[PDB]
């Protein structure tokens, strides 16, 4: 299956997302993790870096942590002014094909790989921020649904009290909410998931409960 | 440059020297890791696995954390099965000849890839614990170097006492004891390096003195 995280807006913590939900999804599923924007966050939250070759899309993957990732690389770039959007969705869709779940990360923005990560997406995920520019992004990501004719679950970050939008019909709001926290920091200057983090750094997890419900809501 | 560690016993720490020390050479070097031994113990140790491909020596690698480090593969056990020792040694020099380092982790033996990897290994090193059959390993290894001809720097692993043998005028022993920490079996389980794990796991980094030390001791 395919989930495609989607924001117009940068730092609300979509590569966070497709990073650790993917790596939770990796424990009991095989779980590919294709990395989309040419900033290469989710590569670096693996150890990695953006590779400085113009490569095709989906040709070059890692296993780290029991999760195949697709590295970022420059090649994406030129995709990213002058690709054939119909092309991109078919690699995407012919490399979901070897995953019981491909998650999907985006560049901040609306643009040819968005498009080709939504309109073959089986799900849609935004993240949301109690922030006014994060809440003028999603509203104009329900006007892509619509003339895409798509749905998108949404969660509210960086937050303890969740953020809820009632005229979005395309965007269903769910409960989960994620406060801010050492776990996602620390992770990040290990370069390493932050769930895989607290597996060791804790002994009850507390952010594995924030993907889990994640994943049981979009399983739906 | 090339390091390789060697040891007839597991379980003193070859892999953990390895991983950690190649590691720390990374920070201003380039640096690789070569994983000759087919269980695969630093490939694990730097979050991937090994190939289940017969790949030919020193094709794949990874950037992971600063470090190239080259996957374990079922290649490896045709080349400990009957691989010739010279065309193996020449190998891993063209292998080494880009990097200012090589490290080099071994199998738990004295066979064809740990003997390949002695006959032209720049320096030799040897972790050594108070264990009685991990003494006799260094005598072995002792024995080893005098019919090939080559040196080794021995440290002390899970003690706080160095240990030190006579008559083994091939094996210099070095003031370096590694004392037991909970960090090796926090960073084995997180699967990264131990170096990289304190880096954030505490405020005055502790582990890193013993390879700063090290590398010099085997520099010189
Ligand atoms: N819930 C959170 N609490 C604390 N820090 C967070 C949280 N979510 C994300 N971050 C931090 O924000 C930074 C950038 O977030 P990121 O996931 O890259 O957002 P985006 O990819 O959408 O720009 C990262 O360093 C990450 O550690
Ligand atoms: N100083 C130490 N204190 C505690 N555990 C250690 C120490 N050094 C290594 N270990 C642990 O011992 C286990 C085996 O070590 P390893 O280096 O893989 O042995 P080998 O030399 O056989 O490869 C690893 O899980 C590692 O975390
Ligand atoms: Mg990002
Ligand atoms: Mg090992």
């Amino acid at each position: 299956m395919i989930v495609t995280v989607i924001n117009q807006k940068g730092g609300v913590g979509k590569t966070t997302t497709s990073v650790n939900l993917s790596y939770y999804l990796s424990k009991e599923k095989k779980t590919g993790l294709l990395d989309l924007d040419p900033e290469g966050g989710a590569t670096i939250s693996y150890g990695m870096k953006r590779e400085l070759k113009e490569l095709p899309l989906g040709e070059k993957s890692v296993n780290i942590f029991n999760v195949e990732v697709f590295p970022a690389h420059i090649g994406l770039l030129k995709l990213e002014l002058n690709g054939d959007v119909e092309e991109i969705s078919n690699k995407i869709k012919e490399i979901g094909k070897q995953f019981d779940f491909l998650v999907i990360d985006t560049p901040p923005n609306l643009g040819t790989l968005a498009i080709s990560a939504m309109l073959v997406a089986d799900r849609i995920v935004s993240p949301v921020t109690p922030q006014p520019l994060a809440l003028e992004a999603i509203k104009n990501l329900d006007s892509r649904l619509k003339s895409i004719g798509k749905n998108a679950y949404s969660f509210t970050n960086f937050s303890k009290k969740v953020v809820k939008l009632d005229n979005l019909s395309s965007v269903k709001f769910t409960e989960i909410t994620i406060p801010p926290s050492r776990l996602f920091i620390e992770a990040s200057r290990l370069g390493v998931p932050a769930l895989r983090y607290e597996e060791v750094r804790i002994k009850k997890p507390k952010l594995a409960n924030y993907y889990q419900q994640l994943a049981k809501v979009i399983s739906e």
